[PDB]
């Protein structure tokens, strides 16, 4: 009686134990089209306390975009015949996520983020 859809302006992807790097997931999610549009994408490595290698992704579209398909952020091993399924999450409103943001460090970045408001 009820169906997986998310609706957010900012996405968060999470991919444990994923092997993936932030370059493949940087041109799978650039090229990853959406029904809005990409501003800011944020990619930055985590590893777990399990031993586990984390990855953790940060984007914004210009309109809420709406996520009820797990389908289009799988991402997959372009060297390895591995398929991925990274958990969305929306992003709902705060200023976290350009304090988040601002952490760059051992990191990739692409497009220009921007806060709505005065």
């Amino acid at each position: 009686s009820g169906r997986f859809s998310i609706k957010a302006k900012n996405y968060f992807l999470t991919y444990p134990k994923c092997d993936l790097t932030k370059e493949n997931a940087l041109s799978q999610i650039t090229n990853l089209q959406t029904p809005t549009n990409k501003l800011f994408i944020k990619i930055c490595r985590e590893l777990h306390e399990n031993g586990e290698p984390h990855l953790h992704i940060l984007i914004q579209f210009e309109g809420k975009y709406n996520c009820t398909n797990q389908r289009f952020f799988d991402l997959v091993s372009p060297t390895r015949s591995a398929h991925f399924h990274p958990n969305i999450q929306g992003a709902k409103s705060s200023s976290d996520v350009k304090s988040y943001i601002d952490k760059d460090g051992d990191v990739l970045e692409w497009g220009t983020f921007q806060i709505d408001g005065r």
